[PDB]
Parts: structure tokens; C-alpha cells; sequence
């Protein structure tokens, strides 16, 4: 159920996606899987297309933090209690900052956050943005425990950070070493374009995730923090989940278009940091429409 979107964007492969694939399987065996107790090496196809034009030498790099964040996510999601979700999400911060761990879940996280090829301020943008998305899965546990009704325009205001998209395009800067240098220089000079690409990303990829979810083990509903249902109650006429689909659908339709015209403005201050952000955008749909 909910349909298959199609981006605006390409979803473009790295010419190593091969050994992409494989260098994940043959990590997550090795690293992950002992605790993860999986959909976890599905990262490596991931990897391969978030970076197309990426440097090879940084995707490994990149595919064990991505496995590692998505792993610690799961348990962040799927805590049901304030007090375990902050304890994981300060030990992941702690961890982003490079403060040593001997908890085999947060290994390869450590490792990338330390890897010592960062740029420095594009490492400095990548533990910020990991806040807020921290942050953002905070404050979103915190509505569905508080049962709290808020609006379409208010979730996804809190939603953007935690989509990831932002964090995905601070490690354009890992991946793609050529573009360190004009990523710091368009969160120094230009913010406000930056956000304007930024924000209609957030929202989009937001409004896809929400529509993936549904029904699985026997409840997830989740009536409080995903903006179909949260729409079918702030319409001003009664709405079935179908019909409240079929809206945000449309709305994703209209956010990334948004990005897209944003991203105009973008490619002239740089083309390449432009075209990478259409391929974390465009492989991240082109990845979830398995479904
Ligand atoms: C990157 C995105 C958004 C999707 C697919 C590509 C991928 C597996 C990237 C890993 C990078 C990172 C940091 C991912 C961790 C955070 C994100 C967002 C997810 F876990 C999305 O997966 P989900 O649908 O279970 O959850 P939710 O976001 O709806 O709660
Ligand atoms: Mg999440
Ligand atoms: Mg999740």
C-alpha cells in the first residue's frame, strides 16, 4: 500500500557499487552481526548510489558509520520510554565526538566519527547535524508518549533533522573530498539558500519514510508522529487513511519540486555540490522504492 514516488532526481551508482556490496556483507558479518540480534548490509547498495561520483576509498568508510547509525536508530525508534532513548542518544553524540567505547554497538560508529581523514569543519557540521537529529527523535517520542496532537507544518519542522537527509549531506564532504571546501564555504556565506535546499528535502524524504510505514508486526500505528494520520486529523473534513495518502503523496510531490528549483540556485554557486545532493536525494528514493 501507498504507492511507489517517483523523484524528480536520478538515482545514479557508483562504478564500484559492486565492491560496494560485498565489503558491506563481509563488515557486517564481522562487526554487526555478532550483537545485532538484517536488513544492515543493504547499506552497501545504499552507499553506492547516496555517492555516485563519490571517492571509493571513503565509501567503506562511509557504509560501517551508516550501518551503525541505522542500527542505533532502530533502537532509539522502537524505545517506548524517555529515559532509555536519551541514554542512547547521549552515548551516540559521546561516540560522534570521538570519546572511546567499548560497546560493541557503537564500533563502527567510533570509527567513522574518528576516521581521520575528515575534513575538520565538515566533521564539526556532521556532530552538529547529528544533534538534531537526536534532538528530533527526542522531541518525537516525547508527542506520541504525551499523545500530543500538532499540526502537518509543526511535525515536519521537527521531522526535517531526523529524515537524516541533512546529516547524508554533511557526508558529502567525507565521501566526495573535492567538495569539503565548498560545503564549509555555503554554510558560512550562503545559510539561508543552503536551508532552502535543505528544508524541502527534509520534508519530501520525510513525508516518504512516513508513507513506507504502515502495519508490520501488529500495531505500529504510530497515530501521533506520522503525518498521514496526523493530516487526517487536522483536515477540515473527515478523511480516510486512502485519501490521506493520496494528499501527502501530492505534497511530496510539491516539496521536491521545491528542492529542485532551490537547487537551480545552488548549481551556480557550485555545480558539483549541486549534483551531489540531487544523487543523495535522488538514490535515497531511487533505494527506498523497494517496498
Ligand atoms: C537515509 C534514509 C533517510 C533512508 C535510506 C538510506 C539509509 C538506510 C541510510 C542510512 C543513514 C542514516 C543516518 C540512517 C538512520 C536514520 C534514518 C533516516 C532511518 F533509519 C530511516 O529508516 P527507517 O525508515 O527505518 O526510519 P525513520 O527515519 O522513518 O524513523
Ligand atoms: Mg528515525
Ligand atoms: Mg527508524
Amino acid at each position: 500500500t501507498s504507492p511507489r514516488l517517483a523523484s524528480l532526481f536520478a538515482c545514479n551508482r557508483h562504478e564500484k557499487f559492486r565492491e560496494c556490496v560485498a565489503y558491506a556483507d563481509e563488515s557486517y558479518a564481522e562487526s554487526l552481526e555478532p550483537v545485532a540480534i538484517s536488513r544492515l548490509a543493504k547499506l552497501g547498495s545504499c552507499t553506492a548510489v547516496l555517492y555516485p561520483q563519490g571517492d571509493f576509498d571513503r565509501l567503506p568508510a562511509t557504509i560501517d558509520g551508516y550501518m551503525a547509525f541505522l542500527f542505533l536508530d532502530d533502537l532509539i525508534d522502537n524505545s517506548t520510554d524517555m529515559s532509555y532513548i536519551s541514554e542512547i542518544t547521549s552515548r551516540f553524540m559521546s561516540t560522534a565526538k570521538g570519546t572511546p567505547t567499548d560497546d560493541k554497538r557503537f564500533f563502527l560508529l567510533s570509527r567513522f566519527f574518528t576516521d581521520k581523514r575528515w575534513d575538520p569543519q565538515n566533521l564539526v557540521l556532521a556532530i552538529e547535524e547529528a544533534q538534531r537529529f537526536m534532538d528530533g527523535a527526542l522531541a518525537l517520542r516525547a508527542i506520541e508518549i504525551e499523545e500530543r496532537i500538532i499540526t502537518v507544518e509543526e511535525y515536519l519542522d521537527i521531522r526535517v533533522p531526523n529524515t537524516a537527509m541533512g546529516f547524508m549531506f554533511r557526508v558529502i564532504g567525507f565521501a566526495q573530498p573535492e567538495l569539503a571546501e565548498d560545503l564549509n564555504r555555503v554554510m558560512a556565506e550562503k545559510p539561508d539558500l543552503w536551508d532552502r535546499v535543505e528544508s524541502p528535502s527534509g520534508k519530501s524524504v520525510g513525508i516518504a519514510l512516513d508513507l513506507f510505514k504502515v502495519n508490520g508486526l501488529h500495531a505500529e500505528v504510530c497515530s501521533y508522529t506520522n503525518v498521514v494520520k496526523i493530516w487526517q486529523r487536522e483536515s477540515p473534513v473527515a478523511i480516510d487513511l486512502g485519501e490521506a495518502i493520496k494528499f501527502m503523496v501530492s505534497e511530496f510531490y510539491r516539496y521536491e519540486k521545491e528542492m529542485a528549483e532551490a537547487l537551480e540556485e545552488l548549481a551556480e554557486f557550485s555545480p558539483g555540490l549541486a549534483q551531489a545532493v540531487r544523487d543523495v536525494q535522488g538514490g535515497t528514493l531511487g533505494w527506498m522504492n523497494a517496498e
